[PDB]
């Protein structure tokens, strides 16, 4: 039963209108008054036989010996009854438990009281469990009790009050297990006097198949993990906004003094062989200026466009030593310009336009186990570059990103010769969760059946953190995880998730379309269609991997996505024969050696 | 229904005293009377209607047609039961309902049989469900039925049993599918009348609505975050109790050449300008005797003080090439020293104290990559050490760890002028994970507040990851989990997941401020919140950066976490519908894409 006492707001008996009616309130029968559900009072009994379960301890501490019965407080009437005024105008109701808050309050607090008190027992009763083997994998084993006690005894907790109390803790072994058996001595009857017995037999797995539940069970959470990926933003064929689509992104590490101008599309750089060199001055917060030389070759990140981003760099146990510079207590900066010329047409200090020296450290080098090989100390250079902080709004505007030693006045040329410092390992942080980057560039929506087998390994190795093809295959993997523990089909072995891949198949061969035609046999293109989905779970990462032979078609994903999904929900209780007959052998096996243990605990335990 | 029924032994369950109440036995009316659960009872009949699925193919097998009817088994009679005697003397019921134990059992292992039985003609039927597309967008959809058999003739595999039994695999379809529906012989009748469509809609989006037992699911998922979370505890600025927040250590490799001891408290290595350089020699357990020399600017393990720990070292590619003496082939030890003097204190051979080679490796190299370079071979030499072995019981007495060259012939130091072979890659794997440094300090206990922005980039990064502050952001990741759940509003946007944020800067701009004091807008404060927490979603690790600007407010952090918990806690099946009906779009033009395939595959094989 459900909802709240409602009483006629004026006249008793004659109610026709809302207005007629009002809660009814304690002062009428001022505390709460609440309907009290039969699925409660299930639980609550329940609670009630898990107090008997410990009562053993709570009469040997002398308290409390009374059990609850919270049946007791429920009370019971007939009267107009609903979760809101119209439920009771139209709902009257007889007989409804109810019961105020207070009085559940001081009932639970009780029970809590008394778990708390009865802490120890059920720890102690635990470790009496497990101070043996309680349990067996199969059927059941029996040993001398005189034996069985003489371990116990061995191995009992010293300040234990069961050595002071054992029959309580055999009444509760016995209550929970049947196997264990303790004779009456007056009557010499012995029995199984359980009643979690049935329900034990009734939940214990059959001789040759695991439990339904398990299978149940196994059969949500796949469902729940295809739900949580998403099949048809995974396999979507329409533009996806790039919130909806994105996951949360890993950072990535480069160096780029390696990197590779035909790679990347998200850096910019000074011609080399151009002979250009000029020394430039940039102020610092505290208003000093800082003067260093460009020269070409010179590389910078193409700040426009990539997003917030927080850089670290560790140059730890490089050498940058050269014949008129010492790495070794130097100062090193990472430098931001924002101007309307390009950087790479760059000869003069103006071209840099805005810039300000924010960061600097000082360098240690030293000299490697290795002999002539020195060893810079390990550093975390920080660059945080964000795009709203620059407020860029004149287009003409260039964002350049630079890290290179950084000296308050202008260098000699001849001293330094990098064009860079750029040859440093890189560690990378988005400041940016908002940018997603397809095909270059940053996206607000993205097609995932056109990012389906759309990048080379080349471009996906270049790819930057906030990559879609990254997060595409994150998604993916979930998805391949959520397939395979649907199927448990091995390679080659055709199922029902795999053959709509056949008739995709089957279907674009009759299609007509272009190229050379062929004819495939049904058997080769189920066995096809089975490795094509082992292939997809083994390597999600492989569905925005060019070339995929036969995931690649976007309807063959969609298919197969939407195949797993429909193979849950038409599934009913299914389970594996191989799992439960190799389960089965095992246990008997440990039986056998847990038997043999036993004769041995015989032997070194012989009855008194 | 449940427990156990209570007499006393001449009349169950009318002892006065607890201990002789007895079991309701046949002679009432040797199984022992078993009361069941109305939900046990419904779920036995759920079971029953498992079988019913494909109960015509145990009906090909004949076996178990008749409808089991165990509730006809369950037997209902007055009589005092109870799982305590006390409880039993409390309560007297009547129609308990009762079974004995074998019967249970033999009921069970009959309806597993039958699912055994029923499994390969049940998987054959799932594969004739996974042949068509089997899922429709809104509600159900159909196909022609002649058109399908033509397509169940083209795809059909011979060794199906639906080959042997085609009948009740057209009446298991019109069962189990509602767009296969078959014309009735006799009335010309095409329609689906199964309870399937039931059972469908059971799981189904409801009549107003799609289906909100995903979005339960998913908050429940989030409770459990929150429940794993504790975030008072991982949000405390007071004392803690170690072991609560502590966490399992993960192994790290450093090299001690890189290693910068100045940076670390932790770091310990003898200072350069020493320059102390003696042999010595000691046996083994086993008694191999070893000379080696310490020598000037060496650094080693400071054992003492870092408890249990296993180390891996490779050597590989170090050039360490004396003029007599060929690096390959040579044999390198660990040493660790245990004596009262420091380790940068001693200045004679005495001072090393118990000094023991634990480990050595003799390795050969050969040319490397490098032009005129040779490379030693990969190696790993290893060695598990733990306080015990040591057992210290002096402070003054120190554990140092050195990696050198080893031999048990005299070897000459002029020849060989590295301090140690610890310029070398190393792997250690910590055997404790209770040490932490806060507050530039090493600490016993850890407070989460003191841990939150306590470490700048440089700082953590000479935080080992025995440091509190990888444990916070582990706990921080999954309450940035749950704060996603919680939120998925766009960057910049006012949020539920904010007000407590822009609450807590409220506040902040409530205080008077110190120096400078400013007044900031409301709405401006808003848009500030919203970078803050799109910059959060960004980095969750960000807050342990010491007075991170970003992370500043311990206070509000904790404050949030309290919140975010509440808002789980107080989420009741809130989702959003425009991600929903995008996907439904999209799946509908995929569902006319499936329909067009399938007509292109009727003009193949057209329904007469």
């Amino acid at each position: 039963p459900g909802g709240v006492p409602w009483i006629a707001i004026g006249d008793e008996t004659s109610v026709t209108s809302p207005g007629a009616l009002r809660r009814m309130t304690s002062k009428d029968i001022d505390e709460p008054l609440v309907v009290v559900t039969e699925h409660a009072i299930a639980n609550f009994t329940k609670a009630e036989m898990a107090l008997e379960f410990n009562r053993e301890f709570l009469d040997k501490l002398r308290v409390l010996s009374v059990s609850p019965k919270y049946s007791d407080l429920l009370t019971y009437v007939d009267c107009y009854v609903g979760v809101s005024a119209r439920q009771a105008l139209n709902n009257f109701q007889k007989q409804v438990p109810v019961i105020t808050p207070t009085r559940q309050t001081m009932y639970v607090d009780s029970i809590q009281a008394a778990l708390k008190a009865l802490e120890k027992w059920e720890i102690d009763l635990r470790v009496a469990q497990t101070l043996l083997p309680t349990n067996v994998p199969i059927g059941e084993v029996s040993c001398p009790m005189q034996s069985v006690v003489k371990l116990l005894d061995d191995q009992l907790p010293d300040d234990s009050l069961i050595r002071r109390y054992p029959k309580e803790a055999a009444v509760a072994l016995a209550k929970r297990n049947g196997g264990i058996q303790w004779m009456d001595v007056s009557e010499g009857t012995v029995m199984n006097e359980a009643v979690n017995a049935v329900a034990a037999s009734a939940l214990a797995p059959s001789a040759s198949a695991p439990p339904l539940e398990e299978k149940s069970k196994l059969t949500e959470q796949a469902m729940d993990l295809v739900t949580a990926a998403e099949p048809e933003i995974i396999a979507s064929l329409v533009p996806v906004p790039a919130p909806v689509f994105a996951i949360p992104p890993k950072p990535a590490d480069y160096n780029v003094r390696t990197l590779k101008i035909d790679e990347a599309t998200w850096l910019r750089m000074i011609p080399k062989t151009m002979g250009t060199l000029f020394q430039i001055q940039v102020t610092d917060n505290t208003g000093t200026n800082w003067h260093f030389n460009l020269r070409g070759g010179t590389r910078v990140v193409n700040l426009d466009q990539i997003a917030p981003m927080r850089f670290v760099l560790d140059l730890g146990g490089k050498s940058y030593k050269e014949t008129s510079w010492d790495p070794n207590g130097k100062k090193v900066g990472f430098i931001v310009f924002q101007s309307k010329i390009p950087f790479e047409l760059w000869t003069a200090a103006s071209q840099i336009g805005q810039a300000t020296v924010v960061n600097y450290v000082q360098l240690y080098a030293e000299d490697s186990s290795f002999t002539a090989q020195s060893i810079i100390a390990t550093t975390s250079l920080a660059y945080n570059y964000e795009p709203e902080q620059l407020n860029k709004t004149d287009p003409e505007m260039n964002y350049y990103l630079l890290a290179t030693f950084i000296d308050s006045a202008a260098i000699t040329p001849t001293n330094m010769t990098q064009p860079d410092v750029w040859d440093a390992l890189l560690t990378m942080s988005p400041l940016s969760a908002g940018e997603v980057t397809v095909k270059g560039a940053v996206v607000s929506e993205v097609v995932p059946a056109e990012l389906i087998g759309s990048y080379t390994p080349e471009s996906l190795n270049a790819s930057l953190p906030n990559d879609a093809a990254r997060c595409m295959i994150d998604r993916a993997s979930k998805i391949a995880e959520a397939i395979k523990i649907d199927d448990d089909a091995g390679p080659d072995e055709y199922s029902p998730n795999s053959v709509p891949i056949q008739g995709q198949l089957a279907i674009s061969q009759l299609e007509t379309g272009y190229g050379v035609r062929i004819f495939n046999p049904k058997g080769i293109l189920s066995k096809i269609a089975s490795r094509a989905m082992q292939a997809f779970i083994g390597d999600p990462s492989t569905i925005i991997t060019q070339a995929a032979p036969v995931l690649s078609d976007k309807n063959n994903w969609i298919a197969l996505a939407q195949g797993v999904k429909t193979s849950l929900r038409t599934k009913s209780l299914s389970a594996g024969v191989k799992t439960a007959v190799s389960k089965l052998s095992s246990s008997e096996s440990i039986q056998n050696w847990t038997q043999g243990f036993l004769d041995k605990v015989s032997t070194h335990f012989p009855a008194p």
